[PDB]
């Protein structure tokens, strides 16, 4: 059958859907994966046909409205903007290539919008452990004459919710879902041997994940760095090859640039971020203890679970002192360690993606979620 | 588990093995896959982490042997698979260096290799792990396998081998209607593409009112840089009333676009475009002819000598396709014709989709895989 992905903005939301559009291409269906046009690269060199569905200038819907607590109802409206600007080129490519059904990462809304449109089951799979729908009523005000015109109220339920959060994280409210074996598919590149390879030395991640606009302010990096001094450790910054060049000159003897995080977390002692949910991911399913030091966003919440968990250390307040103390611990205290590989036999015990593609057959074939 | 798996020196050879590595990624396993270093952006593009385990010079092995001595070309089909065997034999002598130091620090629990990676069967011996041996194409491959054992003779000796090794799987990708009788026993698995992919553009997905004929010459420099090959056929397809498209490097298409008027001419992905195309007409390039029965598409094959212009005509045979005998622009222009008009052809094209669609897939394939390593134990 055809299937339509619908990915978003930033790297990690294509890297998200990758292995459910990979395992449904291996069982023989056709996959079409669309995103913002700067987005295409990344969804081309994960081995899906592109397509662009949204000028790069749609970003711009993040500091203005469409005339020209708050952190949900802030990113509801924004993915609200770029799903309600994403709709004229699905429309065009849909009239020439008419899926079966549709797919749609957590806020990917035009794919609700678009698989209503074609009178096709919709599916939204999580592209992270955080709530998929805390932002739906503020997406729903945002998208009120795209939902009107189809007649509804709010965004309408999925034929189909896909999770991927493990049953330990996953709150007493979560709706009804087919559970899914979170798999990473990130960016890759050449691999060298430090990449695979670990030294004497404990080794330590930094990264603020694949957002340019996050790894433009390279003093988050740097200053996490130099907190790690105090630590006889190998520090290796993980972030886009654009923004590199920089922490280079500044930071000698410290790696920078783009560096496959599922190659590379299995030697890490620590993984250190910015509360990125598909970051997290990585070093739970590897079973790698986490530093989550919170620039704000929508998965702080979560984040704060997998602490709870104690399979990560989520930092008060970002200062030197209580970065290198929570790194210490990470490294030196087994009982984290202990609880992230507990984090990845949960997910490891979760349905695979190609057993997944059988429901999404099941739902297509009105058998299954009728 | 660890899987490492071997490509070759043509982009088609990783494009074979992304979905069979793309289906244990997604298993929940360790993939790595390597290849000579010019093919390394086609792995991490299929997103499969990359290695480079030989230099792009190991080419020169086509040209001459391990001594430094000339090397005929081949003139029979006989001489092309003795040639195919020491050629691929010296490619994979020229990239276990790099292998051994890969795997000294990374060491994958099973090694799969395409048909003509003698590297994975060495290497995996090397290491005491099973090795797996996918089928790049519905040709013969094991049939160079004497001509490989004798140029790695060195190699199997070393292990005290007398020849290579039989793998502890193999894995085929060959429709029951065009499997030869001894071939060797074998995993069957559905073959489906994973070729190099770009922004999608309307023309690419969508048809006219006229057939669509798609022209191509694969993805090897080597080859595609012949745009004589591409451009006399397209010459001969002027008389039909359709549309022509080729698919070619990006880096030669440009010489065929001038060359051309009106013809699209450069990287497409041939999933996408091949279920709007009634007729695809290559040089006898085994994944090409894969994708075109895939999607029920009659093809025309224009030998340009190579190891699949045997298989090529048991797609003719089967009536899936015509092998021209003379390559005239008069017997291109009526085989076109003949594809297009005779719905004989389309009919044997969905046959032969229709038994690829049965076969188990790569998922399947990969409990087949964990099976080698889980049941160690009991030999
Ligand atoms: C810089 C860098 C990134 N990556 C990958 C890892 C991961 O797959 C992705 C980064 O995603 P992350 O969770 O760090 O955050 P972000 O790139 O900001 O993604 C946003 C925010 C997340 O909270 C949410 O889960 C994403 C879907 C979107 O990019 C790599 O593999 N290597 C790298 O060097
Ligand atoms: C030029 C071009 C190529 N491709 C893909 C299609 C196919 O996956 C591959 C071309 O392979 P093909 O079977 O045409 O031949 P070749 O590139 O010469 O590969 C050699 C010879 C084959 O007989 C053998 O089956 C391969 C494993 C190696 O590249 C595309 O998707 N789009 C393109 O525009």
């Amino acid at each position: 059958m055809k299937i339509l992905f619908v990915a978003s903005g930033s790297p990690a939301t294509v890297f998200a859907l990758a292995p459910l559009a990979t395992a449904a291409r291996n069982a023989g269906h056709d996959v079409f994966m669309g995103a913002v046009e700067d987005m295409v690269p990344y969804i081309a060199s994960a081995g899906i046909p592109a397509l662009s569905i949204a000028p790069s200038s749609i970003r711009r819907y993040a500091t203005m409205d469409r005339e020209g607590e708050e952190e949900l109802d802030f990113a509801g409206h924004w993915f609200g903007r770029m799903a309600a600007g994403s709709m004229d080129a699905l429309r065009e490519v849909t009239a020439n290539w008419r899926p079966d059904l549709v797919v749609g990462g957590s806020m990917s809304f035009a794919a609700a919008l678009i698989a209503a449109e074609l009178g096709v089951p919709y599916v939204r799979q999580a592209w992270d452990t955080g709530d998929a729908w805390r932002t739906d009523p503020a997406a729903s005000d945002e998208l009120r004459p795209e939902l009107r015109a189809l007649g509804l109220d709010r965004l309408p339920d999925p034929a189909l919710f896909v999770d991927i959060c493990p049953p330990s994280l996953r709150p007493a409210t979560a709706p009804p879902a087919q559970m899914m074996r979170w798999v990473p598919a990130n960016g890759q590149r050449r691999l060298e041997p430090w990449m695979y390879t670990k030294g004497n030395r404990p080794r330590i991640l930094v990264t603020s994940g694949s957002r340019l606009v996050f790894a433009k302010k390279t003093g988050f990096l740097r200053g996490l760095v130099a907190d790690m001094a105090a630590l006889d450790a190998e520090v290796v910054i993980a972030t886009l090859d654009e923004v590199a060049e920089e922490l280079r000159t500044e930071l000698p003897g410290v790696r920078a640039g783009w560096v496959p995080l599922d190659v590379v977390v299995p030697t890490c002692d620590v993984v250190v971020h910015h509360a990125g949910g598909v970051t997290a991911l990585t070093a739970m399913n590897a079973g790698v203890p986490q530093l989550i030091v919170p620039q704000g966003g929508n998965f702080v919440e979560a984040g704060l679970r997998i602490s709870d968990f104690g399979a990560a250390i989520t930092v008060d307040e970002n200062t030197p002192e209580a970065v290198e103390k929570a790194c210490g611990e990470l490294i030196g205290n087994p009982s984290y360690a202990e609880r992230a590989r507990e984090l990845s036999a949960e997910i490891a015990a979760l349905p695979l993606p190609a057993e997944v593609v059988g429901a999404l057959e099941g739902l297509v074939e009105n058998l299954y979620f009728q």
